């Protein structure tokens, strides 16, 4: 077949030397690469910019005919990523380039066959900061809808962050708005974690960290996320190949979602960054 789906919880993606390069969810549908050798065991795929191996263990082919495959579609207006069959985000403006209604498939969301896209937010250096203020993150709130957050009003959090650890704010808010659904998860209003801190994919809730209010969840994240991928040499979103993506969580592109949601805030907000 041409793709495959990920069949356990979480699969890993080798090297040729059989190393571990990253790991993908459940569900995750990646692409056959027909210029490298697959055999019965192991088959030579790319997914979220990452070229890499699999085993066939972990893998279900795929009819593209009858089977849901992630896609990119323009409205006219901008252009979205169907991640799956019933979730759409918006990653980059329409391009004169792109037929309104026409599915195009990409294995990094950024090289199509007829375009290229630029994907700013994906590759910023997330150790610069906004140049949103707090008084204007917390305006997005009602711009967008946003009811019942625990990050309502906590701009003045994030921009402390930002000065004490040097980590973007823009991002911060862009990422627990991402993960944490605007801190309305069970993991955020339990645990006051907006991050999916230590929520590993086989028992997300229970791994969860706990911090002990929101503003100790806002620091204490962006503590944990300085410590262990800032300074780790981690210093943006990426995807399966580079950036925080890696490593972070198994989501393909949960990268390219927390970029969507910054591109979202930045463009609510007069276009700052
Ligand atoms: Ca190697």
């Amino acid at each position: 077949a041409a793709y495959y789906q990920v069949v356990p919880v979480t699969a890993n993606v080798y090297d040729s030397d059989g190393e571990k390069l990253s790991y993908i969810s459940q569900g995750s549908v990646v692409w056959l690469d027909k210029d490298r050798k697959s055999d019965d065991k192991r088959l030579a795929i790319t997914i979220s910019g990452l070229s890499g191996y699999m085993k066939t263990e972990d893998l279900q082919a795929l009819d593209a005919s009858k089977d849901f495959i992630p896609y990119y579609e323009s409205d006219g207006h901008r252009f979205y990523h169907y991640v799956a069959q019933n979730a759409s985000i918006p990653v980059a403006s329409h391009l004169s380039d792109m037929e309104v209604g026409k599915k195009y498939y990409s294995a990094d969301g950024l090289h199509f066959d007829g375009f290229k896209l630029e994907n700013p937010f994906l590759f910023k250096d997330l150790t610069e900061a906004t140049n949103y203020s707090a008084e204007e993150l917390d305006k997005v709130f009602s711009l967008l809808n946003i009811n019942n957050s625990l990050l309502e009003n906590k701009g003045a959090t994030f921009k402390e962050a930002e000065e004490h650890y040097h980590i973007n704010a823009l991002y911060l808010l862009a990422h627990s708005a991402l993960q944490s659904n605007w801190g309305r998860s069970k993991i955020a209003k339990d645990k006051n974690n907006f991050f999916g801190i230590t929520a590993y994919d086989t028992t997300p809730y229970l791994s969860a960290k706990t911090f002990d209010d929101v503003d100790k969840g806002i620091l204490g994240a962006t503590k944990w996320i300085k410590e262990n991928y800032i300074d780790r040499g981690r210093t943006f979103l990426g995807n399966k190949a580079s950036g925080m993506n890696v490593e972070y969580a198994s989501d393909p592109y949960w990268g390219e979602k927390i970029a969507s949601v910054m591109m979202k805030i930045n463009e609510k907000l007069g276009g700052k960054d």
